[PDB]
């Protein structure tokens, strides 16, 4: 359902921290030149890349024994998230024609995120199907960070709804809000068992766009607190009141570009190639 604010207390982190650490590396690498044929990141082999973070986010496709076909989506600042929240990029709109028929009536998505996913979605589908066939791999894992984490949530839903065999898991780092309460509860219904939002320390990105604009996160996140530490808890339900707003955010991108279970997602000025478990 729609628009709540869970009051449940946090619980121990139940997510696989090795998978998280890996997924963090796989997405860090989308901030890097990714043309090296067969590059290995953690357990995974890079198979394909498209985009470079100029007209479109860079997307990397890997095969992984633990995660299957892994699609990681870059989160560079194609537009600014921390500024001018009245702008067109933040407006709510109907789902794009490609997948609107799969969504409940009244579903709304943020224009900026949806447009950026739509520039990639057909290319992503084509490549995923190619590499699932080539690797005899049914599992599809979708990973994103920053802008690419909201894009990643849209993509993860798109794969579950539209691709044969659906979604295995999604790992989303520093996830902005993407859709309205109707969207958010459809995420719970369709991929709730498969959804992993990871928030590091004082990261501001999960507070935007604001709820007052009609935006709502899906249920559950793991909050690493302190930022860059190995301490984390899960905050159940949508928009848990005991979570991130109980601790002062920061305006900068330090924790956003921090250390997630020993892997840095430093973004453009981070590690290239990515370094799984280097911290
Ligand atoms: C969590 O770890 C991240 C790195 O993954 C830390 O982010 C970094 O924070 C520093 C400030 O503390 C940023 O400032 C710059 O540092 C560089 C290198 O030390 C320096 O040459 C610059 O002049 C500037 O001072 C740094 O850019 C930033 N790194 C990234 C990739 O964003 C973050 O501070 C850590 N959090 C905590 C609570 O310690
Ligand atoms: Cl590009």
């Amino acid at each position: 359902g729609r628009g709540g604010s869970s009051t449940d207390q946090p619980v121990a982190n139940p997510y696989n921290t090795k998978e998280i650490s890996l997924a963090a590396g796989l997405v860090q690498q989308t901030y890097c030149d990714s043309t090296e044929n067969g590059l290995k990141i953690g357990d995974s082999e890079l198979l394909y890349t498209m985009g470079e973070g100029y007209a479109r986010q860079r997307v990397n496709i890997y095969h992984s024994p633990s995660l299957g076909i892994a699609v990681a989506i870059e989160g560079t600042n194609l537009f600014s998230l921390n500024s001018d929240l009245h702008d067109a990029k933040f407006w709510q709109e109907d789902p794009n024609e490609r997948y609107i028929q799969y969504y409940p009536k009244g579903t709304k998505l943020m224009h900026g995120f949806q447009q950026a996913y739509n520039d990639l979605m057909d290319d992503i589908f084509t490549a995923v199907k190619k590499y699932k066939k080539e690797k005899n791999e049914k599992r599809v894992t979708v990973i994103g960070h920053s802008l690419g984490a909201a894009m990643g949530l849209l993509c993860a839903m798109d794969i579950e709804l539209r691709m044969d065999g659906g979604l295995y898991k999604t790992y989303l780092f520093g996830l902005p809000r993407l859709g309205n309460p109707t969207f958010a509860s459809f995420v719970d219904q369709k991929i709730g068992d498969k959804f992993h939002s990871i928030i590091n320390g004082r990261d501001w990105v999960p507070t935007v766009p604001p709820r007052a604009l009609g935006y709502q996160h899906p249920s559950d996140y793991v909050w690493i607190y302190p930022g860059n530490s190995t301490s984390a808890k899960l905050y159940p339900g949508q928009e848990n009141v005991h979570g991130i707003l109980t601790v002062a955010r920061e305006f900068n991108d330090d924790d956003h570009q921090g250390i997630y279970f020993h892997t840095q997602i430093g973004a453009v000025m981070g590690e290239c190639p990515a370094q799984v478990g280097a911290h």
